[PDB]
């Protein structure tokens, strides 16, 4: 009986597993209850805490994957298998998993904590891009990933009910940073000093606690990556929440606490089987159930909020991957195949922007294809699909990011901000999707360490750079080497200079402007040309 | 005649003239200046088409220029140069209808090419004998024949009420066109070849030619145009023929007046009170606007000039086009607050919004948003020395750069041989200041050979510079080409396409071919605002 694998939280015994990460032993705690099981009729509702537990609770495998859609694109192509859930589905998903150095740290270390992406519609934290072994070994970080419900299970509201109140799937994060509050100290970690990251919709869900007052009291610095909680997927109005709720309760036979009921007593692949079918229109990047603006957890909009908000003593590093829009073209958009090279006529990217941009006017679908357009090459498919993608990358991801890291400047935060253009020699897409959404992260969790995974020599020593610039933001709200000149150094992102960096195999390249004048389109202009059809 | 020089006695259709022998730097060219192509289009006259001059008696004395028709003199800034070479230089008169000759001396042995110039000045103002439009050099230097005439401006050349007898409009193009015809019928005398006859003109000289190849009856007059610095589409140089009734009857009202009656009181009004009033019957405050230009009226102007570019076939037509660097900033320092010649004209975020009202008349609220949101430099957002380049580029775009990159394409795209250029070289002896750049009308007097004159005091390169230019032009009169023939070891100056968008730069430095006419930008006034503003 290892000592060091022993642990007692709030809720009683705990043993972990120690685990061989390359350098070293971590200590692990896979598949700890943060919550009662969120099932039958706790079904859309809110997390009640975990209650105690007798004996010594075996913590030393991950638990089961919150019930989600799996997908089938490209069934056994390891570029999406990596993203399905690799344990079994169930609604009793409510666990986290906390690695620490193996032994427990001496003194409080920096708590790291993890929320995945997944449009919000899916995700676990049992992803093998999400394993933590290796910043726990090599940076000695305490590190926290939990599981929190999904798509309709998570975020399936009827705004006013009592039974399903919205957001609960955040209430289940709300709940595990709580946990880490009241707990993280018996593994070693310090309490005072926790850091969010996230990608995705874990960027997004990062970016609503900012924005939601119970949570500020329980992290100190935030790192969102390719998401925000503004922009046009991230949340819903209160009305169309209760108009994808009650649609879907309609496909699947079913006052609010009447259809509330009944739609609790459907096994929940009934309800995964029409989760696709409530969306308004035919899109991409846009997901049917997701955080809505209820004015509880979000008291207003996230654009009204960052608008308004102060972020004095906050610290945010922020960042986009180089090709955000590749992947979710291959997902119906006609002409896109991880196969061919996807080159496409000037029609099909007409077609293509009408369901990249589904809220869009003809005249405003005519202002993204004029801008998008290369006038000098107005018809050569190359660009054509190209553009395409940056259309939804800049649309989706990185004119929203540009956004929030002004609003935040301005507004008192201390900001830094990248864009990752290492696009891994291992991976599995078409050249043609250069670096797509996601694909930042098996760099920043340190796999390539990992020499049986086979990155090249230089991608181990890159992964090293950015597991030292982001638990360095953990330490200290600066991704910079607190003792270590010439880099050169990474500046804060600020509204007057704009400087960001570029992350990939080169060392820094300081760069000015997030696609300024493109975002300018987006988040100046577009807006008028809507609210005025 | 008796003890006059011989080679300067030529007669035409309307009688004897006698012209002068003036010295260029390489010797003496024939002038026949002041020659009448029309009856004088004065009293009962005024407003309507020109009357073909009525032959005279005896030996007509040409070697003077004539009149200037009667128009507006700018006050802006006094005894500046800058200002002055384009002010009147002759007295002011209705009588006005004169054009110039300058040929080769003694006068050539075969039939040579034939150049007629188009002043411009915005409908409202020019000459043919200010000094940057003396065809001696081109004459000399070239052996070329060209020629200069006459037109009415402002009220004069183009107040109308559409479909009235007594006032028809278009009349200054007609002033043009009559000369087009005498050409025809006379140039053969001076050793021109009326088979060979380009037309080239500058600013509303450029919308000019533009219009004569619109106009069948002009089509057959000349078989060459060359475009610098305008178009006959784009903003300013042609109106509704509803918006000039209504500039007309305003104009009327300013001065104290069925349209006979209306008309016939116009008559009775001084020239001068005319001219005192035309700048008021503007819809909004504006620049690069002016009260009286080409109107469409299903005649001269069969459709809009975007329409006849849209549907017109020019498998016939070789076409030279271009514009300056810096097309616009001649015309901020003419009432946009903040610019002035005296100063940076460093100017404000506000002051770009406000000049970008000014610049845009036309435009609603949210044209006016796009136009600024697509020139703000979001590095530097508020950096004075962006916003004073936006504003000029706003304006320069607006008005000459993407009316001619849409002139050009679709010529091409449509039979014509088109020939692309930016002139990029700011003159050494410019009174300008440098923040302007190479301004609207500065490229004229290398073209006419200005620099060659010793007393002016040009560099030697620019007197090179000068050399070139006058041989792309006139090679392109004689052949349709501006490649010299004989010459190859000089770069290439290609066709402008579609496919491929190419111009060329002309500089100091040899032939740089380019692609892509401010292709994005151009996309933005060409294709997107006209949708925008149909709402
Ligand atoms: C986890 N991640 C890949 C990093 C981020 C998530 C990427 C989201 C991609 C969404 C693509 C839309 C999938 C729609 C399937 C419905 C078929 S009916
Ligand atoms: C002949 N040129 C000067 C080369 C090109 C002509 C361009 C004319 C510029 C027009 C300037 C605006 C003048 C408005 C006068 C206001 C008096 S109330
Ligand atoms: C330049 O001159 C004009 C007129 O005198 C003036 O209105 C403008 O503000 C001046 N610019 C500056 C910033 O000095
Ligand atoms: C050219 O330079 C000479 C020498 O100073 C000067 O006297 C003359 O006036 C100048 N001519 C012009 C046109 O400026």
């Amino acid at each position: 009986e290892d000592p060091q694998l022993l642990v007692r939280v709030r809720g009683g015994q705990l043993r972990g597993i120690r685990l061989k990460a390359p350098g070293g032993p971590v200590s692990a705690f896979l598949g700890i209850p943060f919550a009662e099981p969120p099932v039958g009729s706790r079904r859309f509702m809110p997390p009640e805490p975990k209650r105690p537990w007798s004996g010594v609770l075996d913590a030393t495998t991950f638990q089961n994957v919150c019930y989600q859609y799996v997908d089938t694109l490209y069934p056994g192509f390891e570029g999406t298998e990596m993203w399905n859930p690799n344990r079994e589905l169930s609604e009793d998903c409510l666990y986290l998993n906390v690695w620490t150095p193996y032994p427990r740290p001496a003194s409080p270390t920096p708590v790291l904590i993890w929320i995945y992406g997944g449009g919000f519609y899916s995700g676990a934290a049992s992803l093998d891009v999400y394993d933590g072994r290796f910043l726990a070994q090599v940076e000695g970080a305490v590190l926290v990933s939990m599981n929190y419900r999904v798509g309709t299970f998570g975020f399936l509201a009827l705004p006013g009910s009592r039974e399903a109140p919205g957001n609960v799937g955040l209430l289940d994060q709300r709940l595990a940073l709580q946990w880490v509050q009241e707990n993280i100290a018996a593994f070693g970690g310090d309490p005072m000093s926790v850091t969010l990251f996230g990608e995705s919709a874990g960027a997004a869900s990062v970016g609503m606690h900012i924005l939601s007052l119970p949570s500020r009291s329980l992290f100190h610095r935030a790192v969102l990556q390719s998401g925000t909680p503004n922009g046009p997927w991230a949340t819903v109005s209160a009305g169309e929440a209760r108009r994808r709720a009650t649609l879907l309760a309609r496909l699947v036979g079913c006052n609010d606490t009447e259809l509330i009921a009944c739609l609790r007593t459907r096994p929940a692949q009934d309800l995964v089987d029409h989760e696709w079918h409530v969306l308004p229109q035919e899109s991409i990047f846009r997901f049917s159930f997701v955080p809505v603006v209820d004015g509880d957890f979000l008291s207003d909009t996230p654009e009204a909020l960052i608008n308004t908000g102060d972020f004095q003593d906050l610290q945010v590093l922020v960042g986009v991957v180089k090709d955000e829009g590749s992947y979710f073209l291959v997902y119906g958009v006609p002409g896109f195949s991880k196969d061919n090279e996807s080159l496409i006529s000037r029609a099909q990217f007409l077609a293509g922007v009408r369901i990249g941009v589904p809220q869009a006017s003809d005249l405003a679908a005519e202002a993204v294809v004029l801008h998008y357009t290369d006038w000098l090459h107005p018809e050569d498919p190359t660009h054509l699909r190209d553009a395409m993608s940056a259309v939804v990358g800049d649309h989706n991801v990185v004119c929203p990011v540009a956004q929030l890291a002004g609003r935040l400047a301005a507004q008192g935060a201390r900001v830094y901000a990248y864009i990752f253009e290492h696009r891994a020699s291992t991976l599995t897409w078409p050249l043609w999707m250069g670096v797509p959404h996601g694909y930042e992260i098996e760099f920043i969790f340190g796999l390539p360490l990992d020499p049986s995974l086979n990155y090249t020599t230089e991608e181990r020593i890159f992964a090293q750079r950015l597991m030292k610039y982001w638990t360095n933001f953990a330490r200290t709200g600066d991704p910079n080497d607190p003792r270590d000149s010439k880099s050169p150094q990474w500046p804060p992102y600020t509204t007057a200079a704009q400087q960001y960096v570029s992350l990939n195999l080169k060392p820094l390249e300081v760069r000015r402007g997030l696609r300024a004048q493109t975002c300018a389109f987006w988040n100046r202009f577009l807006p008028k040309l809507l609210s005025a059809t």
